[PDB]
């Protein structure tokens, strides 16, 4: 099973901004170090290993974040983005990491800025 969570639709975030995304819906934009992003509610139903996805894009090198549960409590690790080269030029990077069943609060924060996410989908 699979949760779609549009990037746009963060309750907490710093220094980014909304901005209609080729794909349809907004993406988040204007992303620079020490940005970030937080999503409460997110649910992971069972104990195991999840693949986390990410719609990203950026026209640059060096874009990089880490996502987390409970405000770093529990790092799930950190994301490269390709140079795609250009802002709506989309491709989908993930990470496959463990985690045991609960619901938590999901942060993505940006190490490198320069890179835009359009949303995050998670499969186990
Ligand atoms: N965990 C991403 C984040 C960073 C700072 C504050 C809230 N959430
Ligand atoms: N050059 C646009 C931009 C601004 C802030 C963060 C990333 N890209
Ligand atoms: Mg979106």
């Amino acid at each position: 099973n699979t949760l779609k969570i549009e990037a746009e639709s963060y309750l907490y975030s710093n220094d980014v901004q909304k901005e209609p995304c080729s794909e349809g819906g907004e993406n988040v934009g204007y992303i620079n170090n020490g940005s970030w992003m937080s999503y409460p509610g997110i649910n992971f139903p069972s104990s195991g290993n999840y693949l986390i996805e990410y719609r990203v894009a950026s026209a640059v090198d060096g874009g990089r974040f880490s996502s987390d549960l409970e405000a770093g409590e529990t790092v799930l690790g950190e994301l490269s983005v390709p140079n795609t080269g250009g802002w709506q030029n989309w491709t989908t990077v993930s990470q496959t990491v463990n985690v045991s069943a609960g619901t938590y609060q999901f942060g993505l924060y940006s190490i490198s800025g320069g890179w835009n996410i359009n949303w995050i989908r998670i499969t186990k």
